[PDB]
């Protein structure tokens, strides 16, 4: 029915928006220290701490099989990267920082997307 392709369209445009959302979200990762998944061989215990596992590549990989149908839904995966490091991490770390600055560079990207879902629709 036409409703599926208007919504199908719908969808596409959405996923080509993240998609350039998600470039910049990693531009804030100059390092990379979120751009793959921590290893369970190298950090046997993680599931005993992080319940809900994720990295930038996930988030690509789920992208590209337009697997977020809501802003919210990325808002959400982007979420538990930077909460993930936060709590697995001590303060002090590299890591934990990088993981709090991820997130105030980040809101500025997330905050224009916003602005762009609703004026394209
Ligand atoms: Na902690």
């Amino acid at each position: 029915s036409m409703e599926q392709v208007a919504m199908e369209l719908r969808l596409t445009e959405l996923t080509r928006l993240l998609r350039s959302v998600l470039d910049q979200l990693q531009d804030k990762d100059p390092a990379r220290i979120f751009a793959q998944p921590v290893s369970l061989k190298e950090v046997p215990d993680y599931l005993d701490h992080i319940k809900h596992p994720m990295d930038f590549a996930t988030m690509r990989k789920r992208l590209e099989a337009q697997g977020y149908k809501n802003l919210h839904e990325f808002e959400e995966d982007f979420d538990l990267i930077i909460d993930n490091c936060m709590k697995y991490n001590a303060r002090d770390t590299v890591f934990y920082r990088a993981a709090v600055r991820l997130r105030d560079q980040g809101g500025v990207v997330l905050r224009q997307a916003r602005r762009e879902v609703d004026s394209i629709g």
